[PDB]
C-alpha cells in the first residue's frame, strides 16, 4: 500500500507560520499531480492546493492565494505546504493525495492538525 505521510501540524497564534510536508513511498513519486486537502471543524474536506508532477505549475483555492505556497521536492519524495500569515479559519486536518485520472486519491496517511487561534499568551 502507498503511503501519504503528513507532518508538520502544530498550534499558533494568528499571524504564524507552519510548514506541512507530505512524505510518499515508492519510487514514481515525481510522476503525479500532488495535493493538499483539508477539514475544518463540522465540514468536510475540501481542495487547499495542487502542483503538477513537474512542479511547474500550482492552484491554490480563493481563501489561501497569496498565504501558501505548495511545492515539492522530487528527488526526497516530498510535497509542502508553506502556511504563512495563518488564521483561525484555517484551523483544520490537512490531508494530501495523489492526482490521477480526475480524481484525488488519500491513500495511507492520517493527516495533520493546524490550530490557529488568538489565545491567552503564557510566558
Amino acid at each position: 500500500q502507498v503511503q501519504l505521510q503528513e507532518s508538520g501540524g502544530g498550534l499558533v497564534q494568528p499571524g504564524g507560520s507552519l510548514r506541512l510536508s507530505c512524505a510518499a513511498s515508492g519510487r514514481t513519486f515525481s510522476s503525479y499531480n500532488m495535493g493538499w486537502f483539508r477539514q475544518a471543524p463540522g465540514k468536510g474536506r475540501e481542495f487547499v492546493a495542487s502542483i503538477t508532477s513537474s512542479g511547474d505549475k500550482s492552484d491554490y483555492t480563493d481563501s489561501v492565494k497569496g498565504r501558501f505556497t505548495i511545492s515539492r521536492d522530487n528527488a526526497k519524495n516530498t510535497m509542502y505546504l508553506q502556511m504563512n500569515n495563518l488564521k483561525p479559519e484555517d484551523t483544520a486536518t490537512y490531508y494530501c493525495a495523489r492526482g490521477g485520472g480526475s480524481v484525488w486519491i488519500w491513500y495511507e496517511g492520517g493527516g495533520t492538525q493546524v490550530t490557529v487561534s488568538s489565545h491567552h499568551h503564557h510566558h
